[PDB]
């Protein structure tokens, strides 16, 4: 019934956010959120979100976010859809007692959108996540 | 999970949306159960839009807007691809005036990826994603 | 609040998969799992994922699935993150008393992300899914 589908609609979309709404809060500096790239440290220097701090999902921990403010949202973001990084992170920053979205689209999107990025290879890393380079 | 448990998820799941395909399918044979939204900009619509699809951006769902549309009818809203979440939003804004809607996954962008036509002023020469930097 | 936040992300990661995990999943060897192309017989026969057995999602039911074993668990694949099709056979599989995941960007996602393909025209086989193909098949 509609009440039904608009509290499953709803909750779904409190847990999530898109890379619009991401790249307004940036635009606009707001201050309300902690973009957190989850994937690993070499993928974030070579290229990551404006703004982004680096924290790959395996180090979530109590020592990794010692001083992240639990008043904030924690929004996570791994390679892209074809990718489990984001809401893997989000579970762990769940169980510290974090309040977070995952991004959905990743940094893949964030980049076809024609979004800005920041690192040692910009533009020029990779879309997507190489299963062989390792 | 268990077995029970699964199945509920999934086919839960499978009543708040539809695929590319099934879309396709329903548009094919000119199915008129359904009513297909294109929740983006007008301009973007107007640009590069999927055939019989109509055109109300997400901002502007209400009673006002949906006054003709039959409560009888199955609402599919769409928006430009898996990074956006205006078919979400829009689903719930379509729920909230009492009807019945699923949102379709893939977006505009994923009905191009599979070699689906479109309507409008630029058609397949339409930008495929969202512009970040356009005004 | 958190607790249920984090009930919720571990509820949404039990019912699926990603290409990151299934990679190390057919290199590792892991035989807990069985991987199942559900698109069409012909679409596998061309191009499809290492260790994965052809089950078209409109063919999946008991006699399909009699020789596959209960202790396993089932990951069902489609073409990518625009398909339904791993999700109806996830919750077929589910009827079937199977234990089932969902792959999370199919087979184009895991091309993509420099996957392996076995087949007739492995990685010269077309990425998406064909609209007009269907009437011509
Ligand atoms: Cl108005
Ligand atoms: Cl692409």
């Amino acid at each position: 019934n509609p009440n039904e589908a608009y509290r499953h609609y709803m909750k779904k979309l409190s847990y999530e956010t898109d890379i619009a709404d991401l790249s307004i809060d940036i635009k606009k500096g707001y201050e309300g959120i902690i973009v957190v790239d989850v994937r690993d440290a070499e993928a974030y220097k070579e290229c990551h979100i404006p703004t982004a701090i680096s924290i790959p999902g395996n180090k979530i921990n109590e020592d990794t976010t010692k001083r992240l403010s639990k008043e904030k949202v924690i929004i996570t973001y791994c390679w892209g859809p074809a990718c489990n990084g984001a809401t893997k992170a989000a579970a762990k920053f769940a169980q510290l007692g974090f309040r977070v979205k995952e991004l959905i689209g990743g940094i893949e999107y964030w980049r076809k959108e024609n979004g800005e990025v920041e690192g040692t290879l910009g533009a020029k890393a990779d879309l997507f996540w190489n299963m062989k380079k390792e």
